[PDB]
């Protein structure tokens, strides 16, 4: 029982990484991921991750507070710098080789994400997170997830929510599908990631594989090639 | 009314904790109401040079006690700063005041690099400076940054803007026996035992002779009161 | 006469093809003309951000399908842009027209690093800043950095500037069945499947109601008609 | 049989990455010189490139039509990187280690010029590829083959061209010198590079081997000490 | 005998690259300490190096002269990275892998100071020159490696001084400690670098060692836990 | 009185030995009459590019020839021009004389890059730009950098600013035969074997017809009296 994927796009929502208080970063979680993501490493998978900043900002957010929407969304993406930065701490702590590259240089802090050093990296087993998703304003860390995924030539796109999968509606009666294709998807209007990139995650056929974050063994069991959250192809 | 402030530049320290008022993140009235009072003293001819805190985000010392390392809480409290000299910025920006965000550490495309010969260049063309992630140094603090970047600038003084009235003798809002001064040397603060910024900060400041004043800024109207030279915080001088 | 601009700040994209004209690289004569009519909308006093394509150079896909990995097809693209942006840029100057030219990707040196607060403080100033390098990422095309930049400086409108009169029923050098519309829908351009742009961009530009009016650039003063308000090119609208 | 230099400077003029129509880039081209460098790097050879633009931007070719010279230089000097770029790729889809240098710091794309990791890189046996020549207008690439090659103390420069190597005169009766020297070289006043950077390579007596880049196996003969081309020497 | 320190933070003061001239860069002291250093590396000590710049300016010098006092600060920064530069040269011409890294961004010459990358290249056994001190005006050397010290998370800040430490008072009667506690210093206000540093250096544990680098083997002897300089720790 | 400038542009190369002054280092007193004279040229409306060297502190050969590498020696060689930049250009602030400092090495915060499109903006405005680090490349000097800049900014001419009246037929303080010239071509200059800069810089030089004018800067008021046309070192033309 070998896994199924060789290189893979972690995509992690910030709400994710969020305590109790459903606020700031949670240490217990980014503790958590970082041994899972360990064990996906030792598996010989190699990870890019994108990491949300919604735990702390949305751009949009704060613009209906009336601040200028490219601000807000550069805070946003600032935000994501944070948690990528956080994740990066969990995961040395853990004994995992790890590089967070930004698509904003932020001189000192971490690199700034580049394609030729982020092949390199994988290939050598480094976990490499991307941060500061696209690095432009009006877009969503979902849209950095399938731009980087195909970028790196990832097998797949791991969407990490806080629920199974893809339901019917947003779980009474809802019921959870196995797999999907993008024209299911769109046909029925169903929750999976902003327009922008699932539309690119399209065109591009990069599968997308939506599953539980908050369940331990999920991301093991998504790579080992189990039963596990919703598989989107086609 | 005939009156004149009593600083042509001055060095203002918003604390995170500030920008908080209420529910962490920060505060949008809060933030258009200072780009309001900071408005009216580009126009009185006051240079400013605004140097802002991020504990209403991240605080490293508060992220290394759960577990990180110190150096990475470290570097997230300075972006914190960045996040909030952003919307600081903005807020001045829709207010129509010129203003600059320069960070200590590097940003390029989201603000300038911090610059003193720009820094300058900028106060003497009456832009408001915004000065984030501190020092750029890990085990600083913002009060540190205000007191280099102040006696950097040449500012007449570092006005330090929190959520209390002035120094007290103790939290006032977990102990009841607190009690501010009206004023204070660099010696008092020091035998007195105090609290106005870290150690580390004061003696900088005291070197240098650069005055201190702590004021509340939850108070409208108080930066413009100490500006004018008027009895609001606690002014600590040599 | 009597008449006034329509647009008091435009998003200008130049397409690569049109800084061509014949044999590939750059036509001077081309360059040197379009400053002269971005110089009249400047002294119009009509703010003018230019997103430059590079389709005259280097296309990501077509090197793609030649072996090349997309990812580094593209980043050539994007260098290409830098490239038609640096020469724009000096017909610019030469013609005594003040130009800024930002890239999307750092190239300190030759040019400026993007920046929206710049950006904005330069088209409020009249200065006509040049985008290059589109949006930075690669699988895009420079259409999608128009709309980009253009939502994000706040334009009035995106002009595309090409080779043809407008948006046609199909490539009218090779189809003699090719027809233009004046007027569209960014729905009408949905079902009738017009091309306009990648979807990707006119989305964008959909979604935040960003007029786009597409407009041959190799007609001597169809720029200035455009703006103008007179009869040229493609509108689309919501 | 073994080779002859240990690190070499290998010039790429722009020219020779032209298809048929004598502009662009030609794909087959820059796929056979991976094959070829490949080899070299395999036989142990430590490979510093630098590489042209002249197929795609002359500054003082720009300047002639009108554009100021500088901002003309400036994109020959572009145009180098984008050589650059595409070589590099065909390293890298050949299997060969390779990193792409540009004395004008272009951030994501490549890195910029350091003396200190070319070396490093060379002695690691990575393809170092130097673009955007000397960094300065008024320069052509060959001042900055002749000034890399200095710098990083390769055996010798490679100028491969499109012809056999030295003529007396561009080859009817014009026949090809096997050895000269910087002073028969500038005495008979033969055409061998700029005389900046032939000057340069003078001063610093670095031997200079002219090629032809088009005859397979050239650049192979030229390290292996066989007769190939021209050598500037004394 | 091994050694007793894992990781170390030498402080070369710039005084101590001088010749007799009190000026300048001294090759013969650079390349003395090239091999000690070396020898520390071969001992598997992992050494960060911070160098003053005394030798060659100090902003306080300058300022009295009349130049604005940040001007100065920045020269005398300037200063530390020409040490640096010199200094790790002489470490790659004595064959010791050795990254000059800056806390003044100066592309190209070395790299920028990297907290990340100064851990791994440490536990990769690369000796780390951290120049420009903290990157801020008003501050000495001394701070920058008490503050990097603490950073790096060293075992000790070794400061090389031109005495063999610590004396009652600048050595006729004066005596040499050979511990001492922060406490101690203080209240006798005896002369151990900077306020502000020590300050600094006590308030996070961070012992400290007053030795002579102009003692060959004093240096090794500090590492093996030999009698030698001033211990301070409390 | 009555006279004029002969020249609106001029790159002046200030040699790192007249900035030392007897005792190495820097001497402020030097430095402090030059940013007068420099000050009096902008009055003027002369448009002032300095290209300044770095051998009052380091000269990469001196180092290469005591066993460093020689790259490494002259990136010191060039840091240490960058180190007078610094105190060249606050001579000049504190004298009142606005001033940018670019270097052909980035050295973001202490100074600006060094830019083209940017230096000639400046210079147009009246800035003093100093240009550091020379040509950015080792094994080239700062009279390299000096022609080359000087032909970049499109400057009338070069002042070569030395410590001796002009161009000698050998070291003035080491041969009693010495003697200088007052007026040598590019190639007189090569036949008489002179000595004014490096021959890769003078053939630049030549090449573009970039006049040279070698004056003593321990001279006070030389500078002007350059400036004004008067008799003052030896001047090289065509
Ligand atoms: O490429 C991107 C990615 C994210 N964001 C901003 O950063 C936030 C990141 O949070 P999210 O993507 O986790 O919701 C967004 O809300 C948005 O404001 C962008 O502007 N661009
Ligand atoms: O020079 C500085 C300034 C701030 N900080 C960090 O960023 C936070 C900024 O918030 P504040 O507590 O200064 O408001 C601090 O808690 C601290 O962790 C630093 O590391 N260095
Ligand atoms: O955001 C962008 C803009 C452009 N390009 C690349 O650069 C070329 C720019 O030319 P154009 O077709 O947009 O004119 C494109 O073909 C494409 O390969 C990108 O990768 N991303
Ligand atoms: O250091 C250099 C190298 C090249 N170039 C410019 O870039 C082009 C590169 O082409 P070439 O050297 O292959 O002819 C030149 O024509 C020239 O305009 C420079 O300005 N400086
Ligand atoms: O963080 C630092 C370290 C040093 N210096 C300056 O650089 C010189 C370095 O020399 P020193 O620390 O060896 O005395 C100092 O004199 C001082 O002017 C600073 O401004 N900040
Ligand atoms: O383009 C340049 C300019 C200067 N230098 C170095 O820096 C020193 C600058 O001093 P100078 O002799 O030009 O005054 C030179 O000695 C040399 O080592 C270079 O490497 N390249």
């Amino acid at each position: 029982a070998k896994p199924v994927y060789k290189r893979i796009l972690l995509k992690l929502s910030g709400e994710a990484l969020q305590g109790t208080e459903g606020f700031g970063i949670d240490a217990s979680i980014l503790d958590r991921m970082a041994q899972e993501i360990k064990e996906l490493v030792e598996l010989g998978i190699q990870v890019g991750v994108v990491i949300g900043g919604g735990n702390l900002f949305r751009g949009a957010g704060l613009a209906k507070a009336g601040m200028n929407r490219v601000v807000g969304d550069h805070m946003g993406m600032l935000a994501t710098v944070m948690n990528g930065l956080a994740m990066r701490d969990a995961l040395h702590r853990a004994y995992v080789n790890a590089r967070l590259m930004s698509a904003i240089p932020l001189n000192g802090v971490c690199d700034s994400y580049s394609w030729a050093e982020a092949i390199s990296l994988l290939r050598n087993n480094r976990v490499v997170i991307l941060s500061a998703g696209t690095g432009n304003p009006f877009f969503t860390t979902d849209s950095a997830a399938c731009l980087r995924g195909i970028e790196i030539e990832a097998n797949v796109v791991l969407k990490a929510t806080k629920v199974d999968g893809v339901f019917t509606a947003d779980p009474p009666t809802a019921t959870m599908y196995e797999q999907l294709t993008y024209s299911e998807v769109l046909e029925k209007e169903l929750k999976v990631m902003d327009l922008a990139a699932f539309t690119l995650a399209r065109d591009h056929k990069l599968p997308i594989r939506v599953f539980n974050m908050n369940k331990p063994g999920a991301l093991r069991r998504v790579v080992m090639g189990e039963k596990e959250g919703t598989l989107i192809t086609e």
